């Protein structure tokens, strides 16, 4: 047996803004219980972006933590890297506690490589008094009929859309990929094709906005679009559901008693199912000396669901019901918008991550930025989507069809 304390160190990309249960509240949690298994949790310093890559550069150093949050998009990347260790039989005994889609994204050739965490549906955030104000009294369903309404809403200096070019590959992709998707193994090879039905129907509606001038363009992350949520002219956009808090934070409080969540209209040739912005794992990492309890305490901590909602996650535990806080309720005019974002978890549409789509990614979002001045088409996000994911593949010594 191990001795008497075995260490564990998790890092995570989690916010740990104001308001929320902090990650190192909720370890304490555990760490008092469990002398024996002793856990430093650390928040990644730094751009998500850029998490990978030092767990790449730790892993090689062999100062890499024993558990790190990986996206599901990256987890077929850091996979082929060759960063993670298989945890199958203690994955296993945890199985029942989370729902079957994320816990099958934690899994490449039937070995597990962790536990998953949380999902990223999309959604639409609004301003519902504001589009009263606008004579909008329904959330337009067909793209034709917001694109009319957001013409409206432009000409008064309101935006009922951002386009959010720093995003591209992660929302984008998501908006796309709800309705096919772009990669498939077909035995010996993977077969790409980013310019589907979806990829072609999202282009468009964003150009139609874009051409309009009846969308923002100012990157996600950006003050310039916190600027625009404080001054009331950003009244509504597609979001992540776990940028509730984000958002509300965001906001300063502006439009607070107003706010709605519904599900995302057919503007994206989606066809009634959403799509996956992010959503992530906790990874056991290749040369961890304790996985057994690395995955025991990530089993507890993946299923402490008031605190993982109060970071915006919704998580993939199944063990109890998620609830919406009474602060976010108060925001969103009283509505329970867990509920919205439960119904917008069992409408998405599956997608399948190639590795490396860190690249694509990438590529998607420089592209996106083009768009922005005319000086770019929103359709070339795609096109240049396909190549790099073609390139990025070989480049892995991946054969393509
Ligand atoms: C999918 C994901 O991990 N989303 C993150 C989100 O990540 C994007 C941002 O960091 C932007 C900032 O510009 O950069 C994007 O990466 C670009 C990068 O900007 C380019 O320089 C480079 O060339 O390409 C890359 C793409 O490869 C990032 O993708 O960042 C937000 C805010 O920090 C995160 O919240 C979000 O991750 C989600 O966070 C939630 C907690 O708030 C949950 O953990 C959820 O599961 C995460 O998906
Ligand atoms: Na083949
Ligand atoms: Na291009
Ligand atoms: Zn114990
Ligand atoms: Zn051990």
């Amino acid at each position: 047996d191990d001795g008497g304390v075995v260490n564990i160190t998790y890092m995570h990309r989690l916010p740990d803004s104001e308001g929320m249960t902090l990650v190192n509240d909720i370890v304490a949690k555990w760490n008092k219980q469990h002398p024996d298994i002793q856990v430093k949790a650390t928040k990644f310093d730094g751009k998500a972006s850029d998490m990978i890559k030092k767990l790449e550069t730790d892993v090689k150093s062999g100062e890499a933590p024993d558990l790190a949050q990986v996206g599901y998009a990256e987890l077929p990347e850091v996979f082929t890297k060759g960063l993670l260790q298989d945890v199958t039989q203690y994955a296993e005994q945890y199985k029942n506690d989370f729902a079957s889609g994320p816990y099958s994204l934690v899994q490449v050739g039937g070995k597990a490589y962790g536990l998953p965490q949380d999902t990223g549906p999309l959604v639409y955030f609004y301003n519902k008094a504001e589009f009263e104000k606008l004579g909008i009294t329904e959330i337009p369903q067909t793209a034709d009929e917001f694109i009319a309404a957001a013409k409206t809403a432009a000409a008064a200096g309101k935006y009922i859309m951002s386009y959010q070019p720093d995003e591209a590959g992660n929302m984008i992709s998501g908006l796309a990929g709800a309705s096919g998707g772009w990669y498939k193994v077909k035995g010996d090879s993977w077969v790409v094709n980013t310019e589907t039905d979806g990829s072609k129907a999202t282009a468009d509606f964003y150009q139609q906005l874009l051409d309009a001038k009846a969308a923002t363009t100012n990157p996600r992350w950006d003050p310039s679009f916190d600027a625009s949520i404080k001054d009331g002219s950003l009244i509504g956009t597609v979001a992540a559901a776990w940028e509730a808090p984000l958002f509300m934070t965001s906001s300063g409080g502006t439009g607070s008693g107003e706010w709605q969540v519904a599900q995302l209209g057919d503007w994206f040739g989606n066809a009634g199912k959403t799509g996956p912005d992010g959503g992530s794992a906790v990874a056991v990492l290749k040369n961890s000396k304790h996985p057994k309890e690395a995955m025991e305490f990530l089993d507890w901590f993946n299923t402490q669901v008031p605190d993982l909602v109060s970071q915006g996650l919704v998580p993939a535990a199944t063990t109890e019901d998620a609830e919406t806080p009474s602060e976010w309720s108060t925001f969103f005019g009283g509505q329970d918008i867990m509920k919205e974002f439960k119904t917008a978890n069992n409408n998405m549409g599956d997608f399948t991550y190639m590795p490396g789509f860190s690249a694509v990614a990438a590529k998607m979002n420089e592209t996106a930025a083009k768009a922005t001045d005319g000086s770019g088409k929103v359709a070339d996000i795609f096109s240049d989507a396909q190549t790099t994911s073609v390139d990025t593949l070989k480049n892995f010594g991946l054969s393509v069809s």
